[PDB]
């Protein structure tokens, strides 16, 4: 029994009493709002909120059975007997509690009928999760394949099909259950912790996402070279087998960015090293050299750091000396069994557990490394006596990464202010992002089940804030052969998420360069065109910067009042204009691609599909897998480079799919110098914006750069525009006024101005694009 008592303001929030105690409401923006349950007394604080002292200016209505604080777009409307709080966009009614907040920790809701919830983070159960009912708490599925309650990174939050996002704002010990135990009923549960939730709204999934982001984080641009080649195993030996890896990409004509060391760069065995944080000099004897030649190679060194540190360690005298361990409650140094070996782990909440873990990584970073993996951060073992700083284990559970990435990103910020950070990570919480928190899907087996689980995961985490997740490429765990159609299929799909990253076990070689003639052959073209991709990728990772849009975006965006499309897990947008869909069985002769209606050009090909509901029916081949470019793309390239280090845009080449139903289109270009971290606040960046108008009678081309540039800027780039399905009946061309002939022959084999190619239906524009504005204008 709960019941309104009395309310107030202070400081734009609402206070709330009951007759179960205090509740306090503040606006964290005009479509977000803390709702925060037993406030009078002392509790952790948020952790996914990326100000959480903030509270905006919110109007306040009461009346005889309810109170009303409104935002702008969200209002709570508070029911005063019995206690309930509801919560609506305009007047369209978003969630309602049920007996909202109880005791340990309990929020109950009710799910209306016929919602989807997406959510959770990581799990392989299906893309809609309702029915589902799993735990909150991280931890590793070692050999994952098509199906998992429990992983690496779960996440307190939701998605609804009605548009609104839902966080638990809790980093303990917990579980989620989606209408599974009760079927109108949505129960948050945790042992401990925050008693708050967080509820935000839009009008459609990509404002959404961009209100989401707003209070939790956005993630800042990383380096243009975290969207390069990796070099990755479990794990290179020695130093000379590392140098004969990039050797390796080089002798082969493989591209290049970043070399990655796994756990025996400090040692020579699995167990019993860890915490030894230091090169190990019997195998990896001059690596300040090392990592100097591959920089003079345009090669970036990635090293492996994990929260454990063993007693058999060089650094466990000193971490205890330093109080840099977690304790038990007796105040001793806890220590546990690991799989690695008897150790303790670093206490990141404490002062003196980030004064020592920092002074670590600054003293490597000064040697050489660019980057940081960072592994086991769920934390893979974490028994429940074990006491942080601010709480014990199974409170702090679900935070601990994020802390980790905090401390890890500010670290980096200090040492280098003018570099981006790059910290890839296995767990997290809600707005991690925001301390450049790179995931990945930790370790899926080497099986199909594995692959055909990717495109899950990837939106699933996408949706909530998270842009770089991503898979070990090719399968990690066990196997006893390579499965060569499979590591083709998953290498292909690499191509089309985040970051290009293959990695496994050492028994069956990940990278791309150590496979037969024939895998090479496919594979090397494809990772060149993920390097003559980058103004594409690089774009899409400054919108995710500037407003959450993830990079893979699901099917459903397609049609935002077709909830069935929510379903969907096998075919995604790679930006805005490609989709994608993946290969993930042996044998597959053809797909069936629900592909949004309109029209829709094979990537590969060029032909030309037009539909109005149907799905497309593709047939297969080794060499590439399924892409669809939407009708009105610019897709933009740069020649290839070995390295991102040589990245230019002097030369560009871009190519626009031209259809009468569309008869407006844009694009854009975000260039800037690839490293600086406050390069979008300060303006250095140069904007390149196109539209095309079509229609009955011409094709008009609007070009324009914004923004002040940066150095190293070109003035001027020769850019080929290639239009695709362009009409026959084109007669002349003007650039800014100047009127050119379109030549109808030779087009490949002349250095033609305007160039018509009548068996490709492709025309062919050459040009100087300065910085003024220019327009292109082909008329019948
Ligand atoms: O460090 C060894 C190894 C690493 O290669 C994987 O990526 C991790 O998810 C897991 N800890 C196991
Ligand atoms: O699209 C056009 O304008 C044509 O096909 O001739």
């Amino acid at each position: 029994a709960v019941f309104y008592k009395e309310h107030k303001l202070r400081n734009d929030g609402l206070v709330i009493t009951t007759n179960q105690g205090n509740i306090r409401l503040q606006f964290k923006s005009e479509a977000a709002i803390e709702v925060l349950y037993r406030a009078d007394s002392k509790q952790l604080p948020s952790f996914a909120l990326a100000q959480p002292e903030s509270a905006i200016k919110a109007q306040l209505t009461e009346t005889e059975n309810h109170l009303q604080f409104s935002g702008g777009t969200l209002t709570a409307r508070i029911q005063k007997r019995p206690f309930a709080i509801s919560y609506y966009r305009d007047s369209e009614l978003l969630l309602a509690e049920e007996s909202g907040f109880q005791v340990k920790i309990n929020f109950r809701f009710y799910l209306s009928p016929g919602e989807k919830i997406l959510g959770g983070g990581q799990r392989i159960l299906g893309m809609d999760r309702r029915g589902q009912r799993f735990p909150l708490y991280n931890r590793a599925h070692y050999g994952y394949s098509d199906h998992s309650g429990q992983m690496y990174f779960g996440l307190p939050a939701i998605m609804s099909s009605k548009q609104y996002i839902l966080v638990f704002d809790n980093s303990a010990s917990g579980a989620m259950d989606i209408g599974k135990t009760e079927s109108d009923i949505l129960q948050l549960e945790a042992k401990s912790g925050r008693s708050a939730y967080i509820l935000v709204a839009g009008n459609s999934y990509p404002s959404l996402i961009e209100n989401f982001t707003q209070v939790t984080g956005r993630q800042p641009l990383p380096p243009r070279w975290a969207l390069g080649s990796f070099a990755s195993r479990f794990g290179y030996r020695s130093e000379a087998e590392t140098r004969a890896t990039v050797q390796k990409y080089k002798t082969e004509d493989f591209p290049l960015d970043t070399i990655v060391l796994d756990l025996y760069w400090f040692g020579k065995d699995i167990k019993g090293h860890m915490g030894n944080l230091d090169w190990d000099k019997e195998n990896f004897p001059t690596p300040l050299d090392m990592m100097a030649d591959f920089k003079q190679q345009g090669v970036k060194t990635v090293l492996i750091t994990e929260p454990f540190v063993l007693t058999s360690s060089k650094r466990w005298d000193d971490a205890v000396k330093a109080k840099a361990l977690a304790k038990d409650p007796q105040g001793q140094p806890k220590a546990f069994e690991l799989y690695f070996g008897n150790g303790g782990i670093i206490d990141v909440f404490s002062k003196e557990g980030s004064r020592w873990f920092s002074s670590i990584y600054k003293d490597l970073s000064k040697q050489g490394v660019a980057g940081w993996w960072g592994d086991l951060g769920e934390p893979e073992m974490h028994p429940e006596d074990t006491q942080h700083a601010i709480g014990d284990a199974d409170t702090v559970h679900n935070a601990y990464g994020h802390r980790w990435a905090e401390m890890l990103y500010q670290q980096q910020l200090d040492q280098f202010p003018e570099l981006r950070p790059f910290i890839m990570m296995r767990a997290g919480f809600v707005g991690s992002q925001r301390y450049g928190m790179i995931p990945w899907t930790g370790d899926v087996s080497r099986t199909w089940g594995g692959l055909a689980s990717q495109v899950e995961l990837a939106l699933q985490m996408s949706l909530l804030g998270f842009g770089y997740i991503h898979s070990d490429l090719g399968g990690f765990a066990d196997g006893e052969t390579l499965d060569k159609e499979m590591y083709i299929r998953w290498l292909q799909y690499g191509v089309f998420q985040p970051v290009y990253r293959p990695h496994g076990q050492d028994h069956i070689p990940s990278e791309p360069v150590f496979q037969d003639e024939e895998t090479k052959a496919i594979l090397r073209p494809l990772v060149k065109l993920r390097y003559r991709m980058l103004p594409y990728i690089y774009t899409a990772a400054y919108q995710n910067t500037l407003t959450g849009m993830p990079l893979m975006r699901p099917l459903f965006f397609s049609d935002e009042k077709n909830p069935a499309l929510i379903d969907n897990k096998t075919s995604y947008f790679w930006g805005d204009s490609l989709l994608v869909t993946p290969i993930t069985q042996a044998g597959v002769e053809s797909v069936s691609i629900p592909a949004p209606k309109g029209v829709w050009f094979d990537f590969w090909k060029d032909t030309r599909y037009q539909t109005d509901g149907a799905p497309l029916t593709l047939p297969t081949d080794l060499h590439t897998i399924p892409v669809l470019v939407k009708a009105g793309a610019f897709m933009p390239y740069v020649p290839a480079v070995s390295t991102t280090e040589d990245y230019r845009s002097d030369s560009l080449e871009i190519h626009y799919y031209a259809d009468a139903s569309v008869p407006l289109a844009q694009g854009e270009i975000f260039e800037d110098d690839g490293k600086d971290p406050n390069s979008i606040k300060r303006n250095q960046f140069d904007l390149l914006t196109l539209q095309a108008t079509h229609t009955d009678n011409q094709l008009h081309f609007q070009l324009a750069r914004t923004g002040k540039g940066y150095r190293g800027m070109p003035e001027r780039r020769a850019t080929t525009l290639v239009i695709h399905n362009a009409s026959d009946q084109y007669q002349h061309l003007d650039i800014n006024g100047k009127t050119i002939a379109i030549a109808q022959a030779d087009c490949a084999s002349t250095p033609a101005l305007a160039c018509y190619d009548q068996e490709r239906r492709q025309l062919q524009l050459v040009f100087t694009w300065g910085r003024e504005a220019l327009n292109l204008r082909l008329h019948k």
